[PDB]
This record gives C-alpha cells, structure tokens and sequence, in this order.
C-alpha cells in the first residue's frame, strides 16, 4: 500500500511522460528489448524491425507504446483502486499474449531507466522509490488475476 505522498510523486512524474508518450513509449520497448530480447519475441509485427532507427520509425510501434502507457497511467492514476481497469489487461495477459510476470518486471525496469534518463530532476531516490512500489502493485495484482483465470504467472 503506498502513501499519498507516494502517489503524488508518481503522479508527478507521470504528467512528464504524458508530455510525450509515444517518445516514451518508444525509449522504452527500444530498451526493453535490448535488455531481454526474449521480450521481442511476443511481438511478431515488430520483428523485421532490426535497427534502432527502424524501431523509431515505425508507427506500428509507436502505437502500441502509447495503447500500453495509456493503460498504465490510468492504472496509476486510480492510485491502487484499480480493479476494473486491471481486470480487462490480466484476460488478454493471462489468456491470448501470455506474458509472464517476469517480463513485466523487465518492462517495469525499462519505464524506470526511461523515466530516469528523461526526468532526473524529478525521479531522485523518494520518486523511484514510489514508482517502483506502484509498479510492484500493479504486478502482485495483476499475477493474483493470471492465477485466477488459470495462468501460472
Ligand atoms: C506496463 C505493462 C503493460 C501494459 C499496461 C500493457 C497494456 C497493453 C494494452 C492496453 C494492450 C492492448 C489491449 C490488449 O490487452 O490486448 C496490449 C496488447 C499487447 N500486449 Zn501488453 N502491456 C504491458 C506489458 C507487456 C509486455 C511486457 C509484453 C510483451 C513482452 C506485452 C505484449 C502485448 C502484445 C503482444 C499485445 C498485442 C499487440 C497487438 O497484437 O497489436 N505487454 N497490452
């Protein structure tokens, strides 16, 4: 459970991601799959995309960022009252894309590097700290619906 303080510092660096979402959305799968190429694998549209610049280029992509960010910040901004919106993600999660829990600890690793690299004034130590523990939310309760829907996480 985290603090209000705790939301307001990730509410506070989120409205900077949505100054830019599909450049975020973009640095941040770019990272992703360099990190843990395993991931890219899930994506099969995006896969003759072999280069940073094709990465960059694509619209494909870029799309799909900003449909992911999207989900996300509504998540955050529900600041852990999230349930309906969760529930939709876990279904396709669980059921048709079949992401394991451990691949949203990669990408939750990447949204901190990305958010980092862009906005160090406004992501120090309390920031991550925050941000972390709404990711670390976001992943117990989403692995609690991939367990009821019959996905082993
Ligand atoms: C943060 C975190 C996150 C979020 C919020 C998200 C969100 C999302 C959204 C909203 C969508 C649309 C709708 C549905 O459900 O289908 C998607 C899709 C999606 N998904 Zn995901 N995700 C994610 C992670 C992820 C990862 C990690 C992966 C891999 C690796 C993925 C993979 C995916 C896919 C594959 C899809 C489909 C796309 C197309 O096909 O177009 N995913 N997704």
């Amino acid at each position: 459970v985290l603090s209000e303080g705790e939301w307001q510092l990730v509410l506070h660096v989120w409205a900077k991601v949505e100054a830019d979402v599909a450049g975020h959305g973009q640095d941040i799968h770019i990272r992703l799959f360099k990190s843990h190429p395993e991931t890219l694998e899930k994506h099969d549209r995006f896969k003759h995309l072999k280069t940073e610049a094709e990465m960059k280029a694509s619209e494909d992509l870029k799309k799909h960022g900003v449909t992911e960010l999207t989900a996300l910040g509504a998540i955050l901004k529900k600041k852990g009252h999230h349930e309906a919106e969760l529930k939709p993600l876990a279904q396709s999660h669980a059921t048709k894309h079949k992401i394991p829990i451990k691949y949203l600890e990669f990408i939750s690793e990447a949204i901190i590097h990305v958010l980092h690299s862009r906005h160090p004034g406004d992501f120090g130590a309390d920031a991550q700290g925050a941000m972390n523990k709404a990711l670390e939310l976001f992943r117990k309760d989403i692995a609690a619906k991939y367990k009821e829907l019959g996905y082993q996480g």
